[PDB]
């Protein structure tokens, strides 16, 4: 019968393998936060998203790339940005802000679909940012210009930041709450072994 | 008297210029619909915000970076992520989200310190992702896949899109409500004609 039939027509996760025994043996690819300090500190590039209050009254994340540095020793991370909405959908002279700092390598060819990918470390930084003001301000706007451009030096490369400059800057600390770290960085992408091998364009 | 020193001791804007007749004249570096739409169709990844309930039981926003497509007449995003929160902050089979696609360029050093900067081109996303099932998901991932990697065709390059692959691969349509997108790509920052050039190891 046809119901019989196709009722009967309906591991290497067991198997042996190499493994280097100083490798990481956190789940969900999952990193320490020493290496999560190392990335931050190597970083330039952020986004940040907070929470703005829509149409509907509902708060909605904003996502805007930026320049950051992060300050190990006071705790924090700092950024200038002029972006906003209409009205912060929060409570306070401080609002919550996730920071996210990636390294982006190459695409992973493979035979099979689902093991497609893409090399990467992600940080997901949890805080509460909140507007600097004064000598606050000048100084992190100072660690900051200086971080992203190795060399310079405010106040002689540059002339000094001024009142006016302060002004019309708005320069936020992200004060660190919790962060979590990610990294899936093959050299090669999981391959189907039952199906025909890519060919010398994909992985040469 | 020293009051009335201080007091006593206490533009470029209007002037000559050139301006090209063709360039964009939308304040606050506004790009056009079709600029934003050539930008979504070239980029690879995007970072999603989406909302999450944090244990003060408030919405918090998480950022993913990830592999997208854009399929402008469905008009929508597709990507697969497994990524999740606890609870996320919604009512609904779906949930609104905010996508950023971008194209960072270089540093651009000054000797005026409030206008170094970087290159950009940003466009931000807002709407409704929703999980998809069945052949939905499967066409949906085969085009995030051979948009990601040209001359890749799911079933020859790949064995086919399994049902064992659907059920272990969470993939979202992001329909589109309104987007927004900016660009700032000067080939050299303003600089300050009264403080030292930058030397040569600058902009050389």
């Amino acid at each position: 019968s046809y119901y019989h039939h196709h009722h009967h027509h309906l591991s290497d996760f067991y198997d042996p393998r190499e493994r280097d025994p100083s490798v990481s043996r956190r789940p969900q690819n999952r990193q320490s936060d020493e290496w999560i300090r190392e990335l931050l500190l190597r970083g330039t590039i952020a986004r940040v998203a907070t929470l703005w209050q829509g149409e509907d009254g509902a708060a909605f994340p904003f996502i805007t790339p930026l320049a950051y540095a992060y300050r190990p020793e006071q705790g924090d991370l700092v950024y200038a940005t002029n972006v906003v909405g209409r009205l912060r959908a929060n409570a306070g002279q401080g609002h919550p802000a996730t920071l996210e700092v990636s390294e982006i390598g190459q695409f992973l060819p493979s035979n099979s679909p689902l093991e497609l990918s893409v090399q990467y470390r992600s940080v997901m930084v949890f805080g509460t940012a909140r507007v600097l003001a004064g000598e606050d301000a000048r100084a992190a706007l100072t660690t900051l210009s200086e971080r992203v451009f190795p060399g310079l030096k405010v106040g002689e490369t540059t002339r000094p930041i001024s009142e006016d400059d302060l002004k019309r800057t708005s320069v936020y600390s992200l004060s660190i709450d919790r962060w979590s770290g990610k990294e899936n960085w093959a050299e090669q992408a999981i391959q189907e072994e039952d199906w025909p091998a890519l060919g010398p364009e994909w992985l040469g």
